[PDB]
């Protein structure tokens, strides 16, 4: 259950309809994510725009009761601003309580191949250009699995599927898809991070990728190779040795990753 109270007019700081919702960042990043991925749906589907602050910023500077330091990422109180009409606003309050139930997420779909001369496997890695506004947790660049996050009412086996498929153009059957756990890993300073949840499948060594279906420019392709194994980053020069610019997409060991961070 989700209690709104509405204002008689925003507050300075946010320049319709306002409403508040007075919360816990552990059902406020259901409705938000790091990058506004569920934001971002609720607009789309009912018109209003949703902000959300901390309550007591002051804590989050605090290290060490009911004025110092939070515990978790999820005790952090969150207030949730929502603008739009009131019938958006009805609506868009029904598909908040559905999506506090469920638990979006965001999925990895790690692909991976066997070869012939090897027990470890090799995982197929793709290199995504975040945005220039983007949480303080996101590197510029991110080195990642192919996946991206469950829509509302999602399953996370679909979504882990479809992802893919907009990511690398590969198509999996469900039952080759195996859920392999969750990692959630955060501090109460970055209260929006969210739970990643990974799925593993095997393809053959010579599966044909075409790379990135969806937002293609958001993905590092068509470097030039002679130029970036010249960085002084290991990553960069590992990428340009093994990866396609054509495709954006990299077969890569974990282990050949663990020797680049020392």
């Amino acid at each position: 259950t989700i209690q709104l109270e509405k204002l008689s007019h925003p507050p300075a700081r946010f320049d319709s309809f306002v409403y508040k919702w007075q919360t816990k960042a552990a059902l406020a990043r259901k409705v938000s994510g790091p990058m506004r991925e569920w934001a971002a749906e609720l607009k789309y589907r009912t018109g209003v725009h949703i902000e959300l602050e901390p309550t007591y910023p002051e804590r989050l500077s605090e290290n060490a009761t009911q004025w110092g330091a939070y515990e978790t990422a999820d005790d952090v109180d969150i207030t949730v601003y929502l603008f739009g009409s009131e019938r958006g606003i009805f609506n868009c309050h029904k598909l908040m309580e559905a999506a506090i139930q469920q638990d979006p997420v965001y999925v990895r779909l790690g692909i991976f191949r066997r070869l012939a001369n090897s027990s470890e496997v090799e995982w197929l890695m793709l290199r995504r250009i975040n945005r220039e506004l983007r949480p303080p947790d996101i590197p510029p660049i991110s080195l990642k699995l192919p996946g991206k996050w469950t829509l509302l009412y999602e399953r996370y086996k679909e979504a882990a599927i479809r992802t893919l498929w907009e990511e690398t153009g590969i198509t999996v059957d469900a039952s080759n898809v195996y859920p392999t756990g969750h990692l959630y890993q955060t501090v109460p300073q970055y209260y929006w991070r969210v739970p990643v949840r990974y799925f593993v499948a095997e393809v053959p060594s010579d599966i044909r990728v075409e790379g990135p279906q969806v937002v293609p420019l958001q993905y590092m392709r068509n470097w030039d190779a002679r130029l970036l194994r010249q960085s002084p980053d290991p990553i960069d020069r590992a990428w340009a040795q093994l990866a396609d610019p054509a495709t954006g997409c990299a077969w890569m060991k974990a282990s050949m990753i663990d020797q680049l961070q020392k």
